[PDB]
């Protein structure tokens, strides 16, 4: 026994066994199905136009028949749309990026099909750099909107977890490459499935994504010293990293090129940094730091609004200090 949803672009249908599984207290396969149909409707006007017909909510996530009736109405509409494209009508553009709303849904779907046992992610040594925590879709969305990127950029998420930040960025921008490196076995293992599921579902919806790679590794290693040096945009959720690891990261950001940028949950240099005779060796001498605007309604455990910081490699700061010394 099952449930099938045909792809709007001919990819292999999505098959859900019955009974539909539950992902967590607020997410189950039944709702995923309904939302997926809703979103494909957003991709295809004619499809949405056909789904209005009679579907007066007469479906209940409990009954197989009731769900099978929903899927079938969706599937029959997809067949007609497919015939419609054989006619004169223009077939949906295949190399487009997903809208933000579809992307949120897609990542939710990929996650649920990938992180089967969410609890396992918390099995980490507390009070260590291994502490797990996920950056909200919204913040990543904010970063993407504020930190403009181009096909010239190289994006890296240091300590990528199951890799959902990399996936969102790869789906939203056109960097030459996106990388995620994660050290712990658990999140890294899940990342392999996140990766497969993601590519599979993007194909299913007919949406394009930039190049990306999810890697198992240690970003403090020798290999990464240079890779970091060549990265133009680094995202790093270092809230629980600690002074030791942050110090080491600073030692590595010191080799980045001008205009290179770093977005993190904990600043690598004071915001009020004033270069003087005692702090010449400080990383703050070669970078501008600013606090990104907080997203309205966003309370972290600290009770205050969640905060992220943008650092921009700017050696002009240092150059001017020395000039100021040739005077005054
Ligand atoms: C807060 S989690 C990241 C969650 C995901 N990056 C996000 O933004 O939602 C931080 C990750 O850093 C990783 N990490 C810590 N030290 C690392 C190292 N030296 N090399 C690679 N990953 C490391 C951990 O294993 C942990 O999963």
């Amino acid at each position: 026994l099952e449930l099938r949803l045909k792809s709007p672009v001919g990819a292999e249908p999505a098959v859900y066994p019955w009974p539909l599984p539950v992902y967590d207290k607020h997410h189950d396969a039944a709702h995923e199905i309904i939302e997926t149909i809703r979103w494909v409707c957003e991709e295809i006007p004619d499809l949405k136009l056909a789904m209005e017909n009679y579907v007066l909510i007469d479906y209940d996530t409990k009954s197989f028949e009731s769900m099978q009736r929903l899927c079938d109405k969706y599937n029959r509409a997809i067949d007609s749309i497919h015939q419609l494209w054989k006619g004169t009508t223009q077939p949906m553009k295949l190399n487009t990026r997903p809208s933000t709303g579809l992307l949120r849904h897609i990542l939710q779907q990929v996650y649920n099909h990938s992180v089967t046992d969410p609890e396992k992610l918390n099995n980490y040594e507390p009070f260590s750099p291994e502490v797990y925590g996920e950056t909200s879709f919204d913040l990543v969305a904010q970063m993407i909107d504020e930190i403009k990127m181009t096909d010239d950029d190289l994006f890296v998420d240091l300590g990528s977890g199951v890799g959902q930040v990399v996936l969102q960025v790869a789906a939203a921008t056109n960097c030459k490459h996106h990388y995620g490196v994660e050290k712990a076995d658990i999140p890294a293992k899940y990342a392999e499935t996140m990766d497969r599921e993601f590519r599979k579902w993007m194909k299913w919806y007919g949406k394009k994504h930039a190049e990306y790679t999810l890697e198992r590794g240690d970003f403090l290693s020798e290999e990464w010293r240079e890779r970091i040096a060549n990265t133009s945009v680094i995202f790093v959720n270092n809230f629980a990293f600690g002074p030791e690891v942050d110090h080491q990261l600073k030692e590595r950001f010191a080799n980045m090129k001008e205009g290179g940028r770093i977005v993190s949950s904990k600043p690598f240099a004071p915001l009020n940094f004033r270069i003087n005779s005692r702090n010449l060796s400080d990383i703050g001498t070669i970078m501008r730091v600013v606090e990104l605007s907080p997203l309205k309604g966003s309370v972290s455990w600290t009770g205050k609004p969640v905060s992220y910081y943008l650092h921009t490699i700017d050696r002009t700061i240092l150059e001017n200090y020395f000039s100021s010394l040739k005077n005054p």
